[PDB]
């Protein structure tokens, strides 16, 4: 079985079919959006039909745009002619050949590539506590019909078009970086002896839903007790277009049950799983889609190609493990400050790997249960 997604214009003249809602970037390359457009021959007579792919950044709205009330900067734009048929006939892909075999003679292929310099789907709606507005990067697939008027004004009527917001989803590349690790030491006021914290991760990339084994070694040479060992996954978000908004938020947390007495060491591995489901509040963190939708995830770590300016990504997402130690008799007495350290890591979807029967679903995404 193969689920095909479809949407049809208010006026019934144009119907678009897609194989996926979600298009894979493994960063070596990215999936093209290939699909077909079914037309009503009678409603498209004398008309042209195109499909465009637009990547845009928007600040100030959850979409572009109501009352032109938002800032917008386009990252990429492409458009192909789907009807009348251009040049040679037939599909360039099996999906297309198959969908055309099934749907019949009013169906026409279209294929839209992605380039390698774009970000992946990212959006944020701010929490009450935050300032700065909603923003994100949208990927629009639009199929529309144009016609001519005797006044020589061409027309692109809304009722003849269909707009699908797809996702460009980040999947892991062939290779990952070295084992993440960090070593911090503190010498407190009046003290001759160090508190050391080493922290290590099993690998530099993790998959959404994959448990992250944070291993911690405390060497406490001090007279103090470490009352608490806390471990966080922090999501760090930078808005690099328009407003400068900066967000850092805890998407996962774990507390050890153990303390570290003066003059002792402790080594323990805590396991964290940074999912959006763990978060009651979905606001003020970078997601790959709208809050309302069941399929939405945490944004994957941004990946910038060499030689691309980061502002052109429009929102930067990155992750770190933060380990905070709580030290007895310090705070308000020997420090106004945290004792903590961070180890960065990347978070994305799994590495991808290396006729049929179709079932048609409406493209609109399922709302949150
Ligand atoms: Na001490």
């Amino acid at each position: 079985n193969h689920v095909i997604f479809k949407k049809i214009s208010r006026d019934k003249s144009v119907t678009i079919y897609l194989g996926k809602r979600d298009y894979i970037d493994h960063v070596e390359r990215v999936e093209p959006v290939d699909g077909v457009v079914l037309v009503d021959p009678e409603l498209v007579k004398g008309k042209r039909v195109y499909v465009s792919l637009t990547c845009a950044f928007r600040y100030g709205q959850e979409d572009i745009d109501v009352m032109g009330l938002s800032f917008r900067r386009d990252l990429y734009f492409s458009q192909v002619q789907v009807f009348p048929p251009v040049g040679a006939s037939g599909a360039t892909t099996r999906l297309q050949e198959s969908l055309i075999k099934k749907l019949g003679a009013n169906t026409y292929p279209f294929l839209l590539t992605f380039p390698d310099y774009l970000p992946c789907s990212v959006m944020l709606q701010p929490a009450p506590q935050d300032v700065g507005k909603s923003c994100g990067v949208d990927f629009e697939i639009k199929a529309f019909a144009t016609h001519s008027t005797d006044v020589e004004e061409d027309k692109i009527p809304k009722k003849s078009s269909v707009r699908l917001l797809i996702r460009k989803v980040q999947h892991a590349p062939r290779d990952m970086g070295p084992q993440p690790r960090a070593e911090a030491s503190w010498q407190f006021f009046m003290s001759d002896k160090p508190l050391r914290l080493a922290v290590s991760l099993s690998k530099e990339i993790y998959y959404h839903g994959e448990p992250i084994p944070v291993t911690v070694a405390v060497t406490n040479s001090t007279e103090k007790t470490v009352k608490k060992i806390k471990v966080l996954v922090e999501q760090v978000t930078n808005v690099v277009l328009y407003s400068s908004d900066y967000y850092i938020k805890t998407v996962a947390a774990e507390e050890a049950q153990e303390k570290v007495p003066p003059n002792s060491s402790l080594t323990k591995t805590l396991t964290l799983v940074p999912l959006l489901a763990n978060n009651r509040e979905r606001r003020g963190i970078a997601l790959d889609g709208k809050i309302k939708h069941e399929d939405t995830n945490l944004a994957s770590s941004t990946i910038i190609k060499e030689g691309i300016d980061k502002t052109v990504m429009g929102i930067l997402v990155s992750y770190q493990i933060k380990v905070k130690l709580t030290v007895s008799g310090l705070l308000g007495e020997l420090t106004s400050s945290e004792v903590a350290t961070e180890v960065p890591f990347r978070l994305m979807h799994p590495q991808p790997e290396d006729d049929e029967n179709f079932v048609f679903e409406e493209f609109a995404r399922q709302n949150l249960k």
